């Protein structure tokens, strides 16, 4: 063994060990319990950097604990490789955007591979390759022929800076995902996946997940935004149907989500483009004035109309209103105002001058008919009053009680609604997978037949900056029917990346099945990913989509699970110092912190900060997430030259617990580094002083109670390591219990025979305990202290046997008529056995309240107390 510690020795052959061995490629293996370990794989729009790390170091971390504990552990890596992070990284640089992702992804291998993971490269996935992408081709010709795709002109988002359409989730903050850009809206066509289908079951299955953080979900149900509410029909007044377009002469239909306040209903609103406003028109010139002006922040107009329905619940006459407030469109374009309860209806009827019946009550709190309150509108606390046998009911009694009423008089019936909106993916860019469907004038537009796919993307384009490159390329687009055989066109809108985002962890359990999506045998034995691991930005951005997805791929037959992640861990982001410049077209430039020079006032704040090639000014812009598309990020691979893998990965999991935010910091690097040092001189001269010898096992009487409270803190660390690894998933902790063991045994004389067999315990274990966080140092020192490979060895168990205290049960007497028991220290003085025998019970009350005269203290076996 060399004493001083060099990763660039190491590192290469532990890894080259590792892969030889190949104890990282498996297979379907019955004989072994299957572990899949899964962490977010990336975009191709830079370099990784340190954040992806610590991502990626928690699966390793994860995969690498399981693999010592004897499970058949697949841990993939892949490329999502497609779409706009990929494009728009490849024209930013001025690079053609199939050239950019290839050599990016070669990159990004390296890196990977420096890190030294444990990951099953055989399975690796690029996803802008035809042998992926042709399969979601496939799933959507299935799903377009059953109408679960389809295709729909209506206004959508548009993002003028990246010049596509978006999806709803990605508009964050009324801007897009990638550009920071204000969106706007258009009328464009577009190809949707009819994700409210399924807005029931994405919803309720969020119960299953027991091991998902409560924010993921909560925020998936807030997405989706499910709500109870119910129709309810107001019959025509006999007076009133003049004007009978069917249905719309016999009743007048409308949707709310407070029925328990239906007695409560003074009036109804109603659209200017309904028939009710229609008909109250034909003879008024007036209403058409309403009508015409009009055709949640415009203050409420409204107009009488004369026309009155029924109240099915207590028989009230109500007046229609035309309203400013209510859009064709949105449901039966009609609604029912109960002022009392609702503070939009209670401005409009304060202004209308329209009566507020009072139909709920809470507690204390008297009603005030002209004046506002927050209680009239709970919807938790509320009892109705005022509204027949409905009286005292809650809201969730009073809304079954409703839907009994209505639908014994046909009058009403409870129907679901959601904020959730069908999935956007159809995107007028180059970069992505094509869609496979062909617009002929006669058969319409057609999907290609399996046979055909896939529809494949030329890979020679340089995207020019002006709209859709494809719809340039008549060589692409010019084709035939494939029902007539006659001339059409390709679409040339292709996939948004999330498409392909949303099935690659199936791909992952067969990536060379040439038959479909994934393979039987192997989606059966593989079932879902067991952990998970990518940021919180995910949760609805990918994570709503990958549960769709699973459920549209098990409902086709290829899959047999519900769900695709049982176990998810969202890391804290790695933050970082950011800087950018303003470009000439409006958007930043930014700039990594290497290359800033900053200046600094008198108390150490960084005023000035200037670009070092140039000299000129920079912007100082903050902390923020380490992020490829920000140009922030530390480059591992800089790391690893200059301090080892290890340092890298013990730094990521050493500095924070692993959803704890973690600031970059040179001294983490450091004192990483020199725990590495002290770890590797520790075993040096360890083995500097006699050589290694077989580790102390078995019944530990005779040991010295300095090797005992060794043993003690050893096995107790075992048991805590294991317990950090897999019950509570926080590694920092783990690293820490280590650290306090070699605390222990530096203080402790293991220069004896038995104290070498105690040392190559510890030292045994620690190595083997590091081992998921530090692997090439662990391996190295392992072979230097045992000759049998490390991952045969597993993981070490913990001796129960070194947990049991070092005690001794004395006898006390008083009189010398034995009086008590007590138990104390095996090291405890002649003195601290006097005071625990006089502070038993027994001995207080046998000597009554003499003092002692005297205690006669046999060593180890008995105290006389003399009273
Ligand atoms: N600073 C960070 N700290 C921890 N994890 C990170 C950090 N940045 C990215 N990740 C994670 O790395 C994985 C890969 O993400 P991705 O490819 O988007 O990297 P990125 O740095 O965010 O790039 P981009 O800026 O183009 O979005 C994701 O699971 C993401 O949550
Ligand atoms: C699973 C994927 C959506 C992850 C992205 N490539 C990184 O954010
Ligand atoms: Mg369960
Ligand atoms: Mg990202
Ligand atoms: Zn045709």
């Amino acid at each position: 063994m060399q004493e001083h510690y060099q990763p660039a020795a190491i590192e290469p052959a532990a890894q080259k060990k590792w892969d030889d061995a190949r104890i990282s490629n498996v297979s379907e293996d019955a004989s072994k319990p299957k572990y899949y370990c899964l962490s977010m794989f990336p975009y191709p729009s830079g370099k990784l950097h340190m954040g992806h790390v610590r991502n990626y170091t928690i699966g390793d971390v994860l995969s690498r604990f399981k693999l010592l504990n004897g499970f058949n552990v697949m841990q993939p890596m892949g490329w999502d490789a497609f779409g706009m992070p990929a494009e728009n990284a490849a024209m930013k640089n001025n690079v053609a955007p199939a050239a950019w992702t290839y050599d990016n992804i070669e990159y990004m291998k390296t890196q990977l591979k420096s890190l030294g993971f444990a990951v099953d490269w055989e399975r690796e996935v690029a996803t802008c390759k035809p042998e992926y992408y042709r399969w979601e081709q496939w799933l959507f010709t299935k799903l377009f022929e059953k109408g679960i795709v389809y295709r729909k002109n209506g206004t959508v988002n548009w993002d003028p800076v990246d010049q596509t359409v978006l999806a709803n989730e990605q508009v964050i903050d009324g801007r897009g995902w990638r550009s920071g850009a204000l969106i706007e809206k258009r009328e464009i066509p577009m190809y949707y996946f009819k994700i409210t289908d399924y807005a029931e079951e994405l919803l309720n299955d969020l119960d299953k997940l027991e091991h998902w953080p409560e924010q993921v979900k909560t925020m998936q149900r807030n997405w989706i935004g499910k709500s109870r509410g119910m129709t309810v029909r107001f019959a025509v007044s006999d007076d009133s149907k003049q004007g009978l377009e069917g249905d719309y002469a016999k009743f007048l239909q409308v949707y709310t989500t407070r029925p328990d306040t239906l007695m409560g209903a003074t009036y109804v609103a109603v659209a200017a483009e309904h028939p009710l406003a229609t008909a109250a028109a034909a003879d008024k010139p007036e209403l058409q004035a309403f009508i015409a002006e009009c055709k949640a922040t415009m203050e409420k107009k409204g107009v009488p109309t004369g026309r009155y329905v029924v109240n099915p619940l207590n028989g009230d006459k109500l007046e229609v209103w035309i309203a400013n407030y209510v859009l064709w469109g949105y449901g039966d374009g009609a609604v029912m105002a109960v002022p009392a309860h609702d503070e939009r209806d209670f401005e409009f009827a304060a202004k209308y001058n329209l009566p507020k019946k009072q139909v709920i009550a809470v507690g204390d709190n008297a009603f005030d008919a002209n004046r506002w309150q927050e209680w009239y509108g709970d919807k938790e606390n509320g009892v109705l009053v005022n509204s027949g046998d409905l009286d005292g009911l809650d809201f969730q009694t009073a809304f079954d009680a409703v839907a009994a009423k209505l639908q014994s008089q046909g009058a009403g019936e409870p129907k679901t609604q959601y904020r959730l909106r069908d999935w956007g993916i159809s995107r007028q860019r180059y970069w992505g997978c094509p869609i496979p469907i062909v617009h002929c004038e006669k058969c319409g537009n057609v999907p290609v037949p399996a046979d055909q796919l896939p529809v494949v993307l030329p890979e020679n384009v340089v995207p020019d900056g002006m709209g859709s490159p494809l719809a340039k390329m008549p060589e692409f687009y010019e084709t035939s029917c494939p029902c007539c055989g006659g001339a059409a066109k390709r679409e040339t809108d292709t996939m948004d990346t999330f498409i392909e985002s949303s099935w690659y962890f199936f791909r992952y359990m067969s990536p060379k099945f040439s038959d479909g999506m994934v393979s039987a045998e192997s989606a059966k034995y593989w079932g879902a990913v067991d952990q998970y691991i990518g940021g919180i930005e995910h949760a609805i951005l990918h994570l709503l989509y990958a549960r769709f997805f699973t459920k549209l791929m098990r409902d086709e037959g290829l899959v047999n699970v519900d769900e695709p992640f049982e176990r998810l861990l969202t890391q804290g982001m790695v933050v970082c110092e950011t800087y950018y410049r303003e470009n000439d077209k409006g958007g930043k430039d930014w700039i990594n912190p290497a290359d800033v020079e900053l200046t600094f006032d008198d108390k150490g704040r960084p005023v000035s900060a200037v670009l070092k090639a140039d000299g000129l000014p920079v912007v100082i812009s903050g902390t923020e997430k380490m992020s490829k598309s920000k140009n922030n990020g530390v480059d591992p691979q800089e790391l690893i030259n200059a301090y080892g893998a290890d340092t890298a990965r013990l730094f990521m999991m050493f500095a924070a617990p692993p959803e704890q935010s973690l600031e970059w910091s040179d001294s983490g690097v450091e004192g990483a580094h020199r725990f590495l040092r002290r770890l590797w001189r520790t075993v040096y001269e360890y083995l500097k002083q006699g050589g290694a010898v077989k580790a102390f096992a078995g019944n530990q009487d005779g040991l010295s109670k300095e090797l005992k409270d060794l043993r003690h803190k050893l096995h107790s660390t075992t048991a805590k390591v294991s317990d950090d690894y897999g019950r509570r998933q926080q590694f920092n902790t783990a690293i820490a219990a280590v650290m306090e063991l070699l605390n222990q045994y530096d203080k402790t004389d293991t220069g004896s025979e038995q104290g070498r067999a105690v040392a190559q315990e510890v030292l045994e274990a620690a190595v083997r305990l590091l081992w998921p966080i530090v692997p090439h140092i662990c391996e190295t020192l392992w072979s230097e202290l045992n000759g049998a490979k490390l991952w045969e060895a597993g993981w070490p168990t913990v001796d129960e046997a070194a947990l049991v205290k070092s005690e001794i049960e004395v006898m006390v007497q008083v009189n010398g008529k034995l009086r008590g028991k007590i138990t104390v220290a095996a090291d405890a003085s002649k003195a601290d056995l006097e005071a625990a025998a006089l502070a038993n019970e027994g001995a207080v009350k046998f000597m009554e309240g003499k003092p002692a005269k005297k205690i006669i203290v046999v060593p180890g076996r008995l105290v006389n107390i003399v009273v």
